[PDB]
């Protein structure tokens, strides 16, 4: 509020030179956590846990390549270190070469009292940072954020609850988590507040830097003392040693890069290259029996043939995929975007699947008629309230239809890509 002003003009300095929003976030967040930790060892007494002669005043002091220097030095001993300390500063690494620009980043930071602040007010900068980078058309950011207020439907609807185990195996700023902790905080303890506190979230991602920005943004609104919930890891690579009661993604919706190390995954229904549909292998394979999932999907795990229509078997054989959402176009960064939320339970088949039909005659986009939570209620409603509305006759233009697993399996390919709403 104003301070959200100042980081974005210094964004746009820094842009001026070589550098870009992503990488002046995890920048201004490596300094932020220095400097908030010097701020807590005046405004409530104890020891630093930062090494001698690499705090927040030690930095302040340089100036040249030597300043360049000092803040490297920093970064490589504080990534040496474990737990939230050691997950803030994962593979940490200086983007910024130039002194004079650096020591503005440091000196902007240096010039406020973030310890102090309402605490929901750091929360609310921070995701309103997140989300400017993360909805900027040519800057490519969006690939690790998911909008809001869709989250915040999905969690509703699989409405977690204090005692379970919540895990986002493709976590990015951490959103699925922040959320899900923020419903489940205001239920009825004490085993169990500690249980939320300690042992019910999870997220891993595979990006250093975004690893950076949801370890901070969690502990940002609070969410753990010396500890994080998130992991750096590539979730494809190996079997999960821990099964969940709640999985809550929205997974990359693009190609594993190139040169990726190859994945090796006996425990996976089939083989494929789509990166989507193995990231949807892992996270059934993830749950336990009864656990329940909510997953941003491509249309392409609905329709394509070959080990699509293997996964999509499995998946009505042995788990209860009750629900399809589909969504709008619009609403992600890179719009264009088919996508898809697929909720499904473990354990039993699936007799019946319940389409939310949120594409067809809708219109959303980024500048104009932005997403707001509201204008999912009707779906979250028919999520609770299962009574369709779609009638052949008195209503045929619904958007929430019910269809027997019979007539999916009949379909070719076994297609999930079903539509029935007339654009005319
Ligand atoms: C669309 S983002 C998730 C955004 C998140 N829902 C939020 O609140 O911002 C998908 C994330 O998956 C990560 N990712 C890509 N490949 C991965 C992999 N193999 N293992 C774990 N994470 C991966 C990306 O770095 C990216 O942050």
């Amino acid at each position: 509020q104003s301070l959200t002003k100042k980081v974005w003009n210094l964004a746009t300095t820094l842009a001026g030179q070589g550098i870009g929003f992503t990488d002046y976030i995890t920048q201004l967040t490596y300094l932020l956590f220095l400097k908030m930790d010097a701020e807590n060892v005046e405004m409530f007494g104890e020891e630093s846990a930062i090494p001698t002669g690499y705090q927040w005043a030690d930095l302040i002091a340089f100036d040249g390549l030597d300043l360049v220097k000092q803040y490297e030095e920093t970064l490589k001993l504080l990534s040496e270190l474990d737990n939230l300390i050691g997950t803030i500063y994962t593979k940490a690494q200086n983007k910024i070469d130039k002194p004079v620009y650096l020591k503005k980043v440091i000196t902007m930071i240096d010039e406020e009292q973030w310890l102090i602040m309402d605490g929901d007010v750091k929360g609310a900068i921070y995701e309103s940072i997140l989300e400017k980078n993360g909805q900027d058309k040519k800057s490519g950011a969006g690939q690790y954020f998911t909008p809001r207020p869709l989250i915040q439907a999905m969690v509703d609807c699989i409405n977690p609850q204090m005692g379970e185990t919540v895990c986002d195996p493709a976590c990015g700023t951490g959103g699925f988590l922040l959320t899900a902790y923020d419903y489940m905080k205001g239920q009825s303890s004490k085993e169990k507040r500690d249980f939320l506190r300690d042992k019910a979230l999870h997220g891993v991602d595979n990006t250093p830097l975004v690893v950076t920005l949801a370890s901070m943004n969690l502990y940002l609104h609070g969410i753990g003392t010396d500890r994080s919930p998130i992991v750096c890891e590539d979730s494809l690579e190996k079997e999960p040693s821990t099964l969940v009661d709640v999985i809550l993604a929205n997974p990359p919706f693009g190609t594993r890069p190139a040169g990726s190390v190859d994945i090796n995954r006996p425990d996976f229904y089939v083989e494929t290259k789509n990166n989507q549909l193995n990231f949807l292998q892992h996270m059934m394979l993830m749950l336990k029996t009864g656990g329940r999932a909510a997953v941003v999907l491509p249309d392409n795990v609905l329709f394509e043939a070959g080990a699509g229509e293997t996964i999509r078997k499995r998946l009505l054989q042995d788990f209860n995929l009750h629900t399809i959402l589909r969504l709008p176009t619009g609403i992600f960064y890179a719009q264009g975007v088919k996508a898809n939320v697929l909720f499904f339970s473990k354990g039993q088949p699936t007799k019946e699947i319940w389409f939310y039909d949120y594409r067809t005659d809708i219109k959303h986009t980024l500048a104009t008629n932005k997403l707001e939570r509201h204008h999912l209620d009707d779906f979250v409603s028919c999520y609770n309230n299962r009574v369709e509305i779609y009638d052949a006759e008195n209503n045929p233009q619904g958007r929430w239809r019910k269809y027997p697993v019979d007539e999916i399996i009949a379909r070719d390919k076994t297609s999930l890509d079903i539509t029935w709403i007339k654009p005319g």
